[PDB]
């Protein structure tokens, strides 16, 4: 490792001076230490700041300003390397933000589960450390809605901790669909973005919850039109993606017709405006395998979106070369990607019609087929 300099040693001290004040200016210098800097990161775990801070977040003494500040911290610290976030761990530091969790102060909440919020989005964690005890989804649920940042964090922690249906059943008895819905509308777009986000992996291969979607109210409007809402062109490209996979899984699932106008004049159409050349390659790569996904099962889709705005000329634009610099070796990388999504797209379009195979055998190359 790199060596310990008297630097880290001295932020790591000030923690136990014996004046308050120093110790509290002792923590916010910490907070400023670590902004950039792994390697402080790092220095400051090894000289058992960890410890210390949480015994400090959880004195009664200790002001909401110092709770605060320490929380902040160890969020900060969360930040850092995988290897921070084990130590992290391995200081139990999960039940003591579970415990400050129960303050009635906001800001030290928000702390708290920006820290929680960093530590389940980071790989080393396991999910079911959310799921181990019982109470801490309530406990979230009921901060689900105090304020944006809570609604953003807890949605984060829930989308990347659902892991399919058997802890997103456990997730939905918590009422998950009724309290994420109500962010849909938020004045907060990073907190609607991030509830869609919810949505679309609760609903992924899970009928029962499409069905529940497809009657859910939210302000006076049934929860698809939410959706179609978000589709809308002014809307960000995220928005307008995400939308379309929660629509595209209701309607796979059955919760919505494969006729219903929400799929044929916008869904569908909205998907291969994510093939266009101007969007991104990761965007055209989603947009491509979610349409192939949307009309697989359904001959008539396949067909109208044959002809919906020159799909099978865009599509034969994947095979073409790109046309920032970072961006460009990032698209001549990545270019099988988009070539592979371009064939599971064919494979969907020309699954019942020949003349539909036929089309795309002539826009793939010059020549016409026998
Ligand atoms: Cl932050």
């Amino acid at each position: 490792l790199s060596e310990v300099t008297a630097s880290s040693r001295h932020y790591v001290d000030r923690l136990f001076d014996p004046d308050p004040q120093k110790v509290l200016q002792g923590v916010i210098d910490m907070k400023n230490a670590v902004i950039g800097n792994n390697k402080q990161k790092a220095n400051l775990i090894v000289l058992g700041a960890v410890p210390r801070l949480l015994y400090l977040l959880q004195q009664e003494t200790s002001s909401t300003e110092l709770k605060t500040e320490c929380a902040v911290v160890l969020g900060s610290l969360a930040m850092g390397t995988e290897n921070n976030v084990k130590s992290l761990l391995d200081c139990h530091i999960i039940p003591a933000l579970l415990q400050g969790l129960l303050s009635p102060d906001l800001k030290f909440i928000e702390a708290c589960l920006r820290c929680l919020r960093t530590i389940f989005t980071s790989p080393v964690t396991p999910e079911e450390l959310l799921y181990t005890d019982a109470t801490v989804i309530p406990h979230l649920m009921a901060l689900l809605s105090r304020s944006r940042y809570t609604q953003e964090y807890i949605c984060q922690i829930f989308s990347h901790c659902c892991k399919g249906p058997d802890h997103q059943t456990i997730l939905f008895n918590h009422g998950a669909v009724q309290n994420i819905a109500h962010l849909l509308t938020s004045p907060s777009y990073k907190v609607r973005m991030q509830a869609l986000k919810c949505f679309s992996v609760l609903a992924f291969e899970n009928p029962q919850v499409s069905m529940t979607l497809v009657n859910v109210l939210v302000d006076g409007e049934l929860l698809p039109q939410i959706f179609v809402k978000m589709l809308q062109r002014d809307k960000p490209i995220e928005m307008q993606l995400t939308s379309a996979k929660c629509l595209t899984y209701m309607c796979r699932a059955g919760a919505i017709r494969t006729d219903d106008s929400c799929i044929v004049l916008k869904t569908l159409p909205c998907l291969v405006r994510m093939c266009s050349k101007e969007r991104l390659l990761e965007e055209r790569v989603e947009g491509a395998e979610t349409l192939a996904y949307l009309i697989e099962p359904d001959v008539e889709l396949q067909r109208i979106a044959s002809i919906t705005d020159h799909l099978i000329a865009m599509l034969a634009d994947y095979f073409k070369y790109p046309s920032d610099i970072k961006r460009l070796d990032h698209d001549l990388k990545h270019a099988h990607e988009l070539r592979q999504a371009a064939f599971k797209l064919y494979a969907s379009l020309g699954a019942n019609d020949e003349d539909i195979r036929k089309k795309i055998i002539v826009s793939l190359g010059e020549g016409r087929p026998p």
